[PDB]
Protein backbone atom coordinates (compact mmCIF):
# COMPACT_ATOMS: atom_id res chain seq x y z
CA UNK A 1 0.00 0.00 0.00
CA UNK A 2 1.09 3.75 -0.77
CA UNK A 3 1.54 6.31 1.42
CA UNK A 4 -1.35 9.10 1.44
CA UNK A 5 1.04 11.58 -0.52
CA UNK A 6 2.06 8.71 -2.99
CA UNK A 7 -1.29 8.07 -4.20
CA UNK A 8 -1.88 11.32 -4.36
CA UNK A 9 0.66 12.07 -6.30
CA UNK A 10 -0.18 8.99 -8.52
CA UNK A 11 -3.90 9.78 -9.14
CA UNK A 12 -3.07 13.54 -10.40
CA UNK A 13 -0.55 11.55 -12.45
CA UNK A 14 -3.72 10.19 -14.49
CA UNK A 15 -5.43 12.98 -13.45
CA UNK A 16 -3.13 14.89 -15.64
CA UNK A 17 -2.89 11.82 -18.49
CA UNK A 18 -7.23 12.41 -18.73
CA UNK A 19 -6.60 16.13 -18.33
CA UNK A 20 -4.46 15.96 -22.03
CA UNK A 21 -5.60 13.23 -24.90
CA UNK A 22 -3.16 10.27 -23.49
CA UNK A 23 -4.63 6.58 -23.63
CA UNK A 24 -1.37 5.57 -21.52
CA UNK A 25 -0.07 6.69 -18.12
CA UNK A 26 3.58 6.71 -18.32
CA UNK A 27 6.38 8.01 -16.34
CA UNK A 28 6.64 11.60 -17.40
CA UNK A 29 2.83 11.81 -15.83
CA UNK A 30 4.08 10.93 -12.57
CA UNK A 31 6.98 13.15 -13.21
CA UNK A 32 4.78 15.93 -14.34
CA UNK A 33 2.46 15.42 -11.08
CA UNK A 34 5.58 16.05 -9.05
CA UNK A 35 5.89 19.27 -10.10
CA UNK A 36 2.43 20.26 -10.64
CA UNK A 37 1.17 23.69 -8.63
CA UNK A 38 -0.62 22.89 -5.82
CA UNK A 39 -3.47 25.38 -4.88
CA UNK A 40 -2.58 25.69 -1.12
CA UNK A 41 0.65 27.09 -1.34
CA UNK A 42 2.49 24.09 -0.26
CA UNK A 43 5.86 23.46 -1.58
CA UNK A 44 5.90 20.15 -3.65
CA UNK A 45 8.22 17.60 -2.28
CA UNK A 46 10.21 17.44 -5.71
CA UNK A 47 10.54 21.24 -6.44
CA UNK A 48 11.74 21.79 -2.92
CA UNK A 49 14.50 19.35 -3.42
CA UNK A 50 15.43 20.70 -7.12
CA UNK A 51 16.14 24.43 -6.06
CA UNK A 52 17.81 23.66 -2.62
CA UNK A 53 20.11 21.87 -4.86
CA UNK A 54 20.84 25.87 -6.45
CA UNK A 55 19.20 24.08 -10.05
CA UNK A 56 16.80 25.93 -12.34
CA UNK A 57 13.40 24.80 -11.57
CA UNK A 58 11.32 26.87 -13.77
CA UNK A 59 13.49 25.29 -16.99
CA UNK A 60 12.95 22.10 -15.35
CA UNK A 61 8.40 22.74 -15.38
CA UNK A 62 9.35 24.10 -19.24
CA UNK A 63 11.55 20.71 -19.96
CA UNK A 64 8.68 18.32 -18.60
CA UNK A 65 5.50 20.41 -20.01
CA UNK A 66 7.31 20.61 -23.32
CA UNK A 67 8.26 16.86 -23.33
CA UNK A 68 4.32 15.69 -22.02
CA UNK A 69 2.87 17.97 -25.24
CA UNK A 70 5.72 16.61 -27.39
CA UNK A 71 3.55 13.33 -26.66
CA UNK A 72 0.44 12.49 -29.77
CA UNK A 73 -3.00 13.48 -28.03
CA UNK A 74 -5.77 11.04 -28.95
CA UNK A 75 -8.57 13.05 -30.50
CA UNK A 76 -11.05 9.62 -29.86
CA UNK A 77 -10.16 9.96 -25.91
CA UNK A 78 -11.34 6.48 -24.53
CA UNK A 79 -12.03 6.37 -20.92
CA UNK A 80 -9.34 3.90 -19.90
CA UNK A 81 -5.94 4.80 -18.70
CA UNK A 82 -3.69 1.40 -19.08
CA UNK A 83 -0.30 1.79 -17.96
CA UNK A 84 2.56 1.49 -19.85
CA UNK A 85 4.88 -0.90 -19.83
CA UNK A 86 8.11 1.61 -19.11
CA UNK A 87 5.56 2.63 -15.93
CA UNK A 88 5.00 -0.94 -14.48
CA UNK A 89 8.75 -1.30 -14.69
CA UNK A 90 9.07 1.74 -12.42
CA UNK A 91 6.14 1.03 -10.17
CA UNK A 92 7.41 -2.25 -9.44
CA UNK A 93 10.94 -0.68 -9.18
CA UNK A 94 9.21 1.56 -6.10
CA UNK A 95 8.73 -1.26 -4.39
CA UNK A 96 12.00 -3.19 -4.71
CA UNK A 97 13.22 0.32 -3.16
CA UNK A 98 11.10 0.57 -0.18
CA UNK A 99 11.75 -3.23 1.07
CA UNK A 100 15.47 -2.40 0.53
CA UNK A 101 15.15 0.78 2.80
CA UNK A 102 13.12 -1.80 5.15
CA UNK A 103 10.27 0.81 4.74
CA UNK A 104 6.89 -0.18 5.46
CA UNK A 105 5.39 1.96 2.89
CA UNK A 106 5.59 3.16 -0.58
CA UNK A 107 6.18 6.69 -0.34
CA UNK A 108 6.69 9.27 -3.22
CA UNK A 109 10.56 8.96 -1.94
CA UNK A 110 10.94 5.26 -3.61
CA UNK A 111 8.65 6.39 -6.81
CA UNK A 112 11.24 9.17 -7.41
CA UNK A 113 13.63 6.73 -7.07
CA UNK A 114 12.25 4.60 -9.24
CA UNK A 115 12.08 7.26 -11.99
CA UNK A 116 15.52 7.70 -11.59
CA UNK A 117 16.16 4.32 -13.10
CA UNK A 118 13.49 5.19 -16.19
CA UNK A 119 15.89 6.04 -19.35
CA UNK A 120 12.86 8.71 -20.68
CA UNK A 121 12.73 10.46 -16.90
CA UNK A 122 16.76 10.72 -17.28
CA UNK A 123 17.02 12.06 -20.54
CA UNK A 124 14.17 14.58 -19.13
CA UNK A 125 16.58 15.49 -16.02
CA UNK A 126 19.80 15.70 -18.90
CA UNK A 127 18.09 17.90 -21.06
CA UNK A 128 16.94 20.42 -18.25
CA UNK A 129 20.53 20.46 -16.77
CA UNK A 130 19.65 18.81 -13.82
CA UNK A 131 21.69 16.34 -12.36
CA UNK A 132 19.85 13.52 -11.07
CA UNK A 133 22.54 12.52 -8.34
CA UNK A 134 22.79 15.65 -6.67
CA UNK A 135 18.87 15.34 -6.50
CA UNK A 136 19.11 11.90 -5.12
CA UNK A 137 21.59 13.49 -2.29
CA UNK A 138 19.19 16.05 -1.61
CA UNK A 139 16.56 13.65 -0.87
CA UNK A 140 18.71 11.56 1.23
CA UNK A 141 19.66 14.48 2.96
CA UNK A 142 15.60 15.74 3.40
CA UNK A 143 14.33 12.35 4.83
CA UNK A 144 17.65 11.11 6.83
CA UNK A 145 17.24 8.81 9.16
CA UNK A 146 13.64 9.31 8.95
CA UNK A 147 11.24 5.44 8.02
CA UNK A 148 8.47 5.74 6.20
CA UNK A 149 6.71 3.64 8.93
CA UNK A 150 3.23 5.57 8.77
CA UNK A 151 0.90 6.40 5.45
CA UNK A 152 2.03 10.13 6.25
CA UNK A 153 5.69 10.13 7.21
CA UNK A 154 7.17 10.92 3.82
CA UNK A 155 6.62 14.71 4.00
CA UNK A 156 7.03 16.99 1.39
CA UNK A 157 9.45 19.34 3.37
CA UNK A 158 10.32 20.26 6.91
CA UNK A 159 7.96 23.32 6.53
CA UNK A 160 5.51 21.44 4.95
CA UNK A 161 2.45 21.92 8.38
CA UNK A 162 3.68 25.18 8.96
CA UNK A 163 2.99 26.39 5.26
CA UNK A 164 -0.75 25.05 5.29
CA UNK A 165 -1.33 25.67 8.67
CA UNK A 166 0.81 28.81 9.61
CA UNK A 167 1.21 32.21 8.38
CA UNK A 168 5.26 32.82 8.15
CA UNK A 169 5.48 36.74 9.43
CA UNK A 170 8.87 36.89 9.58
CA UNK A 171 8.63 36.23 5.59
CA UNK A 172 6.05 38.73 4.87
CA UNK A 173 7.68 41.53 6.91
CA UNK A 174 10.85 40.64 4.62
CA UNK A 175 8.82 40.85 1.55
CA UNK A 176 7.70 43.91 2.14
CA UNK A 177 3.82 42.99 3.15
CA UNK A 178 3.71 44.71 6.77
CA UNK A 179 2.68 48.05 7.68
CA UNK A 180 5.36 49.78 10.03
CA UNK A 181 3.75 49.43 13.73
CA UNK A 182 3.40 52.56 15.67
CA UNK A 183 3.46 53.21 19.66
CA UNK A 184 3.87 50.07 20.34
CA UNK A 185 7.82 50.15 20.53
CA UNK A 186 7.44 49.35 24.82
CA UNK A 187 5.62 46.05 24.15
CA UNK A 188 7.66 44.98 21.24
CA UNK A 189 10.85 44.99 22.95
CA UNK A 190 9.63 43.45 25.75
CA UNK A 191 8.09 40.67 23.62
CA UNK A 192 11.62 40.16 22.36
CA UNK A 193 13.41 40.07 25.95
CA UNK A 194 10.96 37.62 26.75
CA UNK A 195 11.63 35.12 23.91
CA UNK A 196 15.31 35.76 24.67
CA UNK A 197 15.15 34.65 27.69
CA UNK A 198 16.61 30.97 29.20
CA UNK A 199 13.29 30.38 31.61
CA UNK A 200 9.88 31.60 30.90
CA UNK A 201 10.57 32.44 27.60
CA UNK A 202 6.82 32.32 26.62
CA UNK A 203 5.40 35.46 26.19
CA UNK A 204 1.74 36.02 26.80
CA UNK A 205 0.32 39.05 25.47
CA UNK A 206 -3.01 40.28 27.78
CA UNK A 207 -5.90 42.71 27.31
CA UNK A 208 -9.00 43.10 25.36
CA UNK A 209 -9.99 41.78 21.82
CA UNK A 210 -10.60 45.32 20.38
CA UNK A 211 -7.07 46.47 20.76
CA UNK A 212 -4.21 45.26 18.27
CA UNK A 213 -2.12 42.27 19.77
CA UNK A 214 -0.75 41.43 16.40
CA UNK A 215 0.39 44.54 15.48
CA UNK A 216 2.97 43.90 18.45
CA UNK A 217 3.97 40.34 16.70
CA UNK A 218 3.99 42.13 13.03
CA UNK A 219 6.75 44.81 15.10
CA UNK A 220 8.87 41.63 16.54
CA UNK A 221 8.89 39.56 13.20
CA UNK A 222 9.72 43.22 11.39
CA UNK A 223 12.81 43.24 14.30
CA UNK A 224 13.63 40.23 13.63
CA UNK A 225 14.44 40.32 9.71
CA UNK A 226 16.30 43.70 10.52
CA UNK A 227 18.82 41.55 13.13
CA UNK A 228 17.54 44.44 15.71
CA UNK A 229 17.57 41.37 17.94
CA UNK A 230 19.27 39.45 20.79
CA UNK A 231 21.55 36.83 18.73
CA UNK A 232 19.76 33.48 20.02
CA UNK A 233 16.91 35.11 17.87
CA UNK A 234 18.63 36.37 15.06
CA UNK A 235 17.86 33.85 11.91
CA UNK A 236 14.55 32.65 13.88
CA UNK A 237 11.02 32.05 11.72
CA UNK A 238 7.96 33.59 13.26
CA UNK A 239 5.17 31.77 12.13
CA UNK A 240 0.93 32.58 13.27
CA UNK A 241 -0.99 29.62 13.87
CA UNK A 242 -4.26 29.57 11.54
CA UNK A 243 -6.80 27.67 13.36
CA UNK A 244 -9.38 28.86 10.15
CA UNK A 245 -6.73 26.83 8.11
CA UNK A 246 -6.32 24.19 10.45
CA UNK A 247 -10.11 22.84 10.95
CA UNK A 248 -10.45 23.98 7.08
CA UNK A 249 -11.30 20.38 5.51
CA UNK A 250 -10.95 18.41 8.59
CA UNK A 251 -13.87 16.42 8.02
CA UNK A 252 -13.16 13.28 10.03
CA UNK A 253 -12.63 12.58 13.62
CA UNK A 254 -8.81 13.28 14.91
CA UNK A 255 -8.20 15.25 11.36
CA UNK A 256 -7.25 18.29 13.56
CA UNK A 257 -5.34 16.52 16.17
CA UNK A 258 -2.84 15.58 13.02
CA UNK A 259 -2.59 18.63 11.43
CA UNK A 260 -1.65 19.80 15.07
CA UNK A 261 0.99 17.62 15.71
CA UNK A 262 2.54 17.79 12.42
CA UNK A 263 2.63 21.84 12.92
CA UNK A 264 4.16 21.15 16.37
CA UNK A 265 6.55 18.24 14.61
CA UNK A 266 8.21 20.94 12.53
CA UNK A 267 8.87 23.24 14.96
CA UNK A 268 10.30 21.09 17.71
CA UNK A 269 12.06 19.24 14.80
CA UNK A 270 14.05 22.67 13.56
CA UNK A 271 17.25 22.87 13.04
CA UNK A 272 16.62 26.91 12.86
CA UNK A 273 14.49 28.34 15.78
CA UNK A 274 11.14 28.75 15.05
CA UNK A 275 8.48 30.98 17.26
CA UNK A 276 4.70 30.21 17.03
CA UNK A 277 1.77 32.99 17.42
CA UNK A 278 -1.63 31.85 18.99
CA UNK A 279 -3.76 34.44 18.90
CA UNK A 280 -6.35 32.43 20.84
CA UNK A 281 -3.92 30.53 23.18
CA UNK A 282 -7.41 30.12 25.70
CA UNK A 283 -9.30 27.77 22.55
CA UNK A 284 -6.53 25.16 23.15
CA UNK A 285 -4.80 25.13 26.11
CA UNK A 286 -7.83 26.55 28.89
CA UNK A 287 -9.77 23.83 30.79
CA UNK A 288 -12.77 24.31 28.91
CA UNK A 289 -10.66 22.43 25.66
CA UNK A 290 -8.46 19.89 26.85
CA UNK A 291 -8.80 17.85 23.42
CA UNK A 292 -6.23 20.32 21.68
CA UNK A 293 -4.48 21.04 25.35
CA UNK A 294 -3.37 17.69 25.46
CA UNK A 295 -1.58 18.21 22.31
CA UNK A 296 0.46 22.12 23.16
CA UNK A 297 0.87 21.41 26.81
CA UNK A 298 2.89 18.36 26.43
CA UNK A 299 4.90 19.99 23.79
CA UNK A 300 5.45 23.03 25.70
CA UNK A 301 7.06 20.73 28.78
CA UNK A 302 9.46 19.29 26.28
CA UNK A 303 10.89 23.01 26.06
CA UNK A 304 11.88 22.86 22.39
CA UNK A 305 8.43 24.78 21.82
CA UNK A 306 8.71 29.27 22.19
CA UNK A 307 5.14 30.21 21.51
CA UNK A 308 3.98 33.81 21.81
CA UNK A 309 0.58 33.82 23.35
CA UNK A 310 -2.32 36.08 23.25
CA UNK A 311 -5.41 36.15 25.66
CA UNK A 312 -7.76 38.85 27.78
CA UNK A 313 -7.57 38.91 31.38
CA UNK A 314 -10.16 37.06 31.88
CA UNK A 315 -9.22 34.30 30.43
CA UNK A 316 -5.58 34.62 31.08
CA UNK A 317 -6.60 34.02 35.20
CA UNK A 318 -8.99 31.21 34.36
CA UNK A 319 -6.00 29.40 32.54
CA UNK A 320 -3.57 30.24 35.82
CA UNK A 321 -6.47 29.09 38.44
CA UNK A 322 -6.51 25.47 36.30
CA UNK A 323 -3.50 25.04 35.72
CA UNK A 324 0.04 27.04 38.15
CA UNK A 325 2.07 25.81 35.49
CA UNK A 326 1.27 28.22 33.13
CA UNK A 327 2.36 30.90 35.20
CA UNK A 328 5.91 29.71 35.16
CA UNK A 329 5.80 28.57 31.07
CA UNK A 330 4.42 32.40 30.00
CA UNK A 331 5.50 35.64 30.81
CA UNK A 332 2.49 38.21 30.72
CA UNK A 333 2.56 41.11 28.68
CA UNK A 334 -0.04 43.73 29.15
CA UNK A 335 -1.21 45.85 26.35
CA UNK A 336 -3.47 48.52 26.95
CA UNK A 337 -5.16 51.04 24.21
CA UNK A 338 -2.54 53.51 22.60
Amino acid sequence: QFTERALTILTLAQKLASDHQHPQLQPIHILAAFIETPEDGSVPYLQNLIEKGRYDYDLFKKVVNRNLVRIPQQQPAPAEITPSYALGKVLQDAAKIQKQQKDSFIAQDHILFALFNDSSIQQIFKEAQVDIEAIKQQALELRGNTRIDSRGADTNTPLEYLSKYAIDMTEQARQGKLDPVIGREEEIRSTIRVLARRIKSNPCLIGEPGIGKTAIIEGVAQRIIDDDVPTILQGAKLFSLDLAALTAGAKYKGDFEERFKGVLKEIEESKTLIVLFIDEIHMLMGNGKDDAANILKPALSRGQLKVIGATTNNEYRSIVEKDGAFERRFQKIEVAEP
